[PDB]
């Protein structure tokens, strides 16, 4: 009959979120970017539409305040521009400007724009004052603009080769549904991030997962990209690390009831060359996965654990070793065999070459032999079976 007619929040979109001035260690201190006096307008896909959104803003690794001194949304026509007949004020408890302190976070009021499923919105954001900003979405896999003078409700921005493809302290975007939901979130590195995949194109093997969900008729059904080019279990950087970032990016995702957990290759790539002083083990990885997986369901998450895809070629004996293929077979062999889980995803039976299962099928090959092309994003999202998500 007639659907409950109480509202609720669920993540539409999300980005999780770095600390760019963090570095390995042993190196030089790195400097973040700066606003003054100028605008970003981002340019983000949702996965669930509803009546209303909220915009999530965060400063979590900032060392001074920031004052957002606008924000405003609109939806995407292309590039640059919106449709300013949807321009609307984002407030913050009524307020247009907004301070953060360091180390946290703030959704914004809701916004009374109806939005659909699969569509671009713009967020757009106004510094008047020199503003450092280390929260950053370092590899967004999608061109942000930056342009002088306030210019949140413009028809375009007018600049230019003030171009980004980070996103700058905005982490999520939820939008509100009287309809059952379910929201998946994808947790992982580079290959959940899509690095490689085509910018601007929504070529995201989470994009693709949404697509084939769509397809099939879930409209209801969203997924959210939480994935960090870089990132690692046990060890800062790139980005805070798996298990300190696993509550924050995770669980408090709002309206979570799945999650697809795909993370370890970097903690055994980067002790060849990029940290030497950070050898780790299976034992080690795999110790932080359960503790995270055990998390996840004492919280009723269904928890999907994907398989490390085969990575030989990338950079052999600086990033791939025997060494790490060794401890990426103990750890895909305890994925395979857990009772803890919910269920596996076989991206490495999915995505390996039949010639040689070592390596990533050449068709799949963004040409590194670590990350997918459109081709291999697309055959990961081909992978999953969508009563897992149901
Ligand atoms: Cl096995
Ligand atoms: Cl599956
Ligand atoms: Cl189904």
């Amino acid at each position: 009959g007639l659907v409950p007619r109480g509202s609720h929040m669920y993540a539409s979109w999300t980005a999780s979120m770095s600390d760019a001035t963090q570095v390995l260690p042993g190196a030089a201190p790195a400097a973040s970017q700066s606003f003054n006096n100028q605008t970003v307008r981002h340019v983000l896909r949702l996965s669930l539409g509803g009546n209303t959104l909220r915009v999530k803003v965060s400063n979590l690794f900032g060392k001074s305040p920031i004052t957002f001194t606008a924000v405003r949304v609109a939806k995407s026509t292309g590039q640059s521009n919106i449709d300013v007949s949807t321009d609307k004020s984002v407030t913050f408890n009524g307020q247009a400007s907004v301070t953060l302190e360091a180390g946290t976070e703030l959704v914004s009021d809701a916004v009374n724009l109806e939005v659909a499923p699969l569509t671009n919105i713009a967020v757009s954001m106004y510094f008047s004052s020199p503003t450092a900003m280390p929260t950053v979405h370092a590899l967004g896999v999608q061109t942000a603009f930056i342009g002088a003078g306030n210019q949140t409700a413009a028809t375009s921005i007018s600049a230019a080769a003030d171009q980004s493809q980070s996103y700058y302290g905005l982490t999520a975007l939820e939008v509100s549904s009287i309809q059952k939901t379910n929201v998946v979130v994808t947790f992982g590195d580079s290959i959940t991030d899509g690095y490689k995949s085509t910018v601007d194109a929504s070529k995201r093997y989470p994009n693709q997962l949404d697509d084939r969900l769509k397809t099939a008729g879930f409209s209801r059904i969203g997924v959210v990209n939480q994935g960090i080019s870089g990132n690692r279990w046990l060890n800062d950087f790139s980005g805070p690390s798996g298990t300190s970032r696993f509550d924050r990016d995770v669980l408090n995702v709002t309206g979570i009831t799945h999650a697809i957990i795909l993370l370890g290759v970097n903690d055994l790539g980067f002790s060849a060359w990029l940290a030497p002083t950070q050898t780790v083990t299976a034992e080690q990885v795999i110790a932080a996965m359960t503790t995270a997986i055990v998390k996840a369901k004492a919280k009723g998450i269904k928890v999907f654990v994907g398989t490390i895809i085969p990575f030989k070629g990338a950079s052999m004996g600086y990033y791939y070793t025997d060494a790490a293929e060794a401890k990426r077979q103990t750890i895909n062999t305890f994925i395979r065999n857990s009772k803890e889980i919910d269920g596996v995803i076989d991206f490495a039976d999915a995505l390996k070459n039949p010639a040689d299962p070592l390596t990533i099928n050449p068709i799949y090959d963004s040409g590194d032999a670590l990350h997918p092309n459109d081709a291999g994003y697309e055959a990961m999202a081909a992978a999953i079976d969508l009563s897992k998500l149901q």
